[PDB]
């Protein structure tokens, strides 16, 4: 039976840490897959890390210049939650260099696209057979969420952008049916740039928040229909949720345009008018992670805020971050439970190694006690090489 | 339940990657088998890569000679399509220098060919059980299809050569049922050629697409009943599909003598008149990929066609390619859907190394937009030894 | 259907061996985590080992500093019993430097303890999904059992201990019901001191032998309903059950002071007023160990006992030692079955090395013949480093 | 429901090759066991191969003096046939230096000695839980059969020993049911010596052929009720089939003492007063293998023989070799079918290594044409070290 995505998100008060896969850590002597972009996705029975190879293993000369983006060699795959992905207990999903995957109660939609620069194609497949294709329409580096899909009441969505990423580009969202493109449309979002999507179901609405890599410092948002009806705008706090960004002040509900270029991937749960913000502690590179509560944050321009968890201390690397969720159909509980996950960077270009790969933490949206803390990845680089 | 095999194949525009392993190049830490004659085989619930391993791991001294075809050590084995080929993620299936296997929607028939070259038995298994065996019956090197081989309606067919490989042998194809020889017929095919068939279910009906080693840069064709009434020919069109080959030209409804001298296997999917076929680039060695539509190709001797994608560039290697396909029972559809693997072929003869090993990538028939690139195997040779 | 906890534990004579991971001696060269504070529970349908790893594989430079006790890198994971703990056989269980876990008959209930030391949280899961949260209330190292929690009846229950390793600290009971605290308490024992618990069902009743860290040589003890209702006592023994203690002499129904700081985790069986006692064969440091049938111990003071059985001899280290049941569910019996498990520690502070770890055996309460002997963990230390 | 045992042997003309695992070859990398005493047993749904380990990986400094055949680190482990012994693909059964196992139709009985020379214990395991206990009744290496057991009706029967491997020693046999034993008989056989025996289910009835390590070079057997009511002798073919022997002559329905002390665990097929006899080439060491059927063998003296298939090459190591069975209910034939597992070994004593392993092949009854070849180990010593 279909995960309905009916019901709202569960009242939180802090973050309860969920796993850890240790990775890189592990890698230094395990047989471990060269990685990033990783994201977790849940069905009705279990929950999965996905993640972008770059088709070697840690500390082998396979891993040279994995920094670079996008190859031939670069493949969608799963292993569970916490465990380090290894080619002896990772499944194969699909061939990709963007990805995106969600369960709608019933199979696994995995999206890969793969291809050149300028023709990248999806790739759409429901419990690992190809069931639809989309072709780049702007023939500039297609690219998607590279965290979960939303799924309600059987039909999942997804924003996928083409065109420049130091300008205005081409969003659209699909919604998909047992991985069947059913319906798309053009986001009318002049001046806006939408990147790197969370996206998330709540009483059968998608709320995505994404990455201006053009000029906003602030996070772009999508609240969309099951009809792809939708509103656009960026989250308004003073609390700026993105990577470069300046410090705290006077937010917009338009991009912030100082330390606007470029960015990260993170994410951002609405509640009400407020807004639990992911972000680095670090305003200029991916270091460190802090949870903030800012109760007026999604409408009001403020840069005041009641709650900071620490989750990795300045000291450390992060990196992408991106929300996931748990159905009710698998919890119990009468709510959608909010999640996220922290990918934690390690090698080039900050660090002087031929390779760049991440580790994975996670963190469950509680409604009982928690503590702020510091869960970095760990590693002691350089490798042996 | 038992698969049809009672309907057509899909219409299809272009093929969309399914799958990649980037087996040597994790092979070159992780504990990978050293294999070749790799093929990928569906049931009803999953789909599985097939190999013949040299029993043996990549990187390891016990990989020296491995460019040798035949020896009491090789073994059919399987796992997840799209994973590396591990002792820790692998399927025994058979003690095999050549092999078949495909799902009836009930079992896995597994054929494995073992023992002398003057006098080889194959083993059929049902359910990794013991059911029949074919003795060689001309003495000289018994070989079958090296891909899947194809089911209608609870029954089983398999090619087997015996004979020559520079001159006339002979050719048998065998009905089995739950793994069991209940019918067999030699080729009344003088001057024909018939080795490693890539064959399919169509309608009720088997087409095989093969290699003519002895004398034909074209590919020899057999179809056939679930009576095994048989017609035999040759694909006619100048755009050759064998290797090595001439330049494409003027076909033949019999073997193209020029260039005609060994071979590789290969496939191709017949649809109408028309042909898919798949062919290496490169005209003399197993270099590159490319699938082409030739709307006339199967009857007609012109050499041109409307549709080149590419697979593999010219500059990287290949090597074996087979058709598999996934029926109905497993996709939902209306239809049977044609897919291709390419075996990406490193080591000896080519390069300087002491062992030869293969790779896989793998694409599906798509009736949706598709694009041309290259997925080679990616590794850099040589290794440590 | 739920594990009733009903029934009494069954008449025994001694221990049959039941398991040995051998994990030390294969990570020298298998990818084999650094683990300490190992233990087992079974449930309805497998028995599993659960440990803490240190984020890192033996022989690898990242277990480097490992005798050290807390990290946010150490994480709870589970492997079917006797299979050397690897990332490619374990399953993530919870981020935690303290743990316990107990299956209902339902589901796996895991508590994982991380965090600061001035303020940790125990995280519950109940089917790997997030359920309760405990937060330090003494805010000095929030620990519990390393061991087993015990389950009647659909309810699962725990000990942890805050405050002070060298003086009296805080001691509650938990009831969980499907990973949700629903009652407890504070033990009011003045001059007592609990840690470590190994705890087990017998008729509707707790039974937990503990540690005394600060001043008994002997171990505590607590009995508890469903309730909650408790009796706490000293074991009366004169054959003294912690590590360090003094030698075999006159018991107490207190802590016994010489030889009292300081202690091992260890476990008792009480039946009637006798007592199988588990200790290590020397006095002073973590060697050797054995079972003694001590048929008036629990409330006797004197040091007489019936029956040795060896299990390590005093050449070879031990380590901590914990009970495990198996339920007539599981089993089939009439009765709960006792068993326990040793862990047998290498390295630091003991071994020079950089690192510390440890292995496992385990033993099962048998009503046939058995025997005595040395089962250690044989690693020849150092190792390549 | 209950493996039958009540159906006869399938008539066989000769051996079709089952598996072979290449284990050596692959632990030249690979991650995989020290073992020896390697066997093969099926349920009514797989084929496990159950093996001794030493708790120690190949190509590491704990395989060191593995010639040695009883430690306390030796544990019985199983994985699916074919497949390499490597603690990722291994299931943990018990704690032994000695082993049984066995397939009711219902769970895996499993029989492991472990403890002093002086008073071992087996310990029975159904489903991995401890249900009986046997010890050493005359206090001198109780061993068992390290071949399958045979099940009949639900109830399980294997042969143990105890006593010199020099003279006469006492042989009991056990039958068990759901892993308990229900009824033992000590054979009344002076002048006899039972050890290692390979036993097998024939129409209600059980038949092992085992090893005469005191003064006999042809095999001993018993054959027995589900009572226990026995009938004793030896194989009178003049084809001997033990290691050392002498050269085939007159045969003895009592031991043949040329070449009569120690010896090599073997198997034998009795099928009327004929008799399918596999052995080594040699007459001296474990060196090759052949099948030979003797079509009065059973019953009369002479040296003459039917059918030899070849094996494994006198130029190439063999070991013990075993008889494994395949019931109805696993193959959904009207009769029990014969297979055999060889094991090969490897290092000390013969070869200059400082360790002792094996890998093994099986083979299987087959009423369809067969080939002799060698399927050797293939590895090649020393390794690393
Ligand atoms: C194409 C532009 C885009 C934003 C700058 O690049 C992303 C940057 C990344 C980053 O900033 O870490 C990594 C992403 N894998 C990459 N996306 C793709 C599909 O290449
Ligand atoms: C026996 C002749 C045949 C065609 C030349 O050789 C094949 C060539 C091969 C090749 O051209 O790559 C590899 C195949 N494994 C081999 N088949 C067998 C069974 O040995
Ligand atoms: C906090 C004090 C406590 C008792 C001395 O330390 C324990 C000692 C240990 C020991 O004596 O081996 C190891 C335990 N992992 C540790 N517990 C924690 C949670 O750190
Ligand atoms: C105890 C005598 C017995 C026969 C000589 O030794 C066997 C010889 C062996 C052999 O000849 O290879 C290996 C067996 N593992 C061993 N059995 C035990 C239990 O140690
Ligand atoms: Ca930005
Ligand atoms: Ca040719
Ligand atoms: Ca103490
Ligand atoms: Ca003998």
């Amino acid at each position: 039976v279909k995960l309905a995505g009916n019901s709202s998100l569960c009242p939180i008060n802090g973050w309860a840490v969920y796993s850890k896969d240790n990775s890189i850590r592990i890698g230094s002597k395990g047989d471990v897959f060269v990685i990033r972009e990783p994201f977790i996705s849940c069905s009705h029975l279990e929950c999965r890390t996905f993640f972008l190879t770059q088709g070697a293993l840690l500390n082998d000369k396979h891993s040279n210049g994995t920094v670079k983006d996008r190859s031939p060699h670069r493949t969608l795959m799963s292993c569970p939650v916490g465990e380090a992905p290894s080619p002896y207990n990772s499944r194969f999903e699909s061939v990709a260099w963007s990805a995106s995957a969600c369960h709608d109660g019933t199979s696994w939609l995995t999206i890969g696209i793969s291809g050149p620069d300028n023709g990248a194609v999806a790739v759409l497949k429901y419990n690992g057979i190809i069931t639809d294709t989309i072709k780049s329409w702007r023939n500039n580096i297609l690219r998607t969420q590279e965290s979960e899909c939303a799924c309600v009441n059987g039909s999942c969505f997804t924003v996928m952008t083409d065109g420049p990423s130091n300008g205005q580009a081409s969003y659209k969202i699909f919604k998909m049916e047992k991985g069947k493109v059913v319906k798309s449309v053009e986001l009318d979002a002049p001046n806006y740039y939408y990147e790197e999507c969370s996206c998330y179901p709540n009483a059968g609405e998608i709320t995505c928040v994404c990455r201006d890599n053009w000029h906003g410092s602030n996070r772009p948002w999508v609240s969309f229909n099951q009809n792809l009806e939708y509103q656009i705008g960026y989250i308004c706090s003073g609390v700026f949720g993105d990577n470069p960004r300046p410090n705290d002040g006077t937010g917009s509900c338009g991009p912030v345009s100082s330390n606007g270029a470029y960015g990260v991937k993170g994410f951002s749960f609405k509640y009400g008018n407020g807004v639990w913000i992911g972000r680095t502690k670090s305003t200029n590179s991916r270091s460190g992670f802090e949870m903030i509560w800012d109760p007026n944050g999604w409408t009001e321009t403020d840069s005041s805020f009641s709650v900071k968890q620490d989750i990795v201390a300045i000291t450390d690397w992060s990196g992408y971050s991106g929300s996931f969720v748990q159905h009710p159909e698998l919890t119990g509980l009468d709510c959608i439970r909010p999640c996220f996950w922290v990918e934690l960077i390690r090698g080039r270009p900050k660090e002087s190694t031929i390779w760049t790969s991440g580790s994975s933490i996670s963190f469950c949206g509680v409604n009982s006690d928690t503590v702020g803390w510091s869960w970095p990845d760990g590693a002691e680089l350089p490798f042996t090489i």
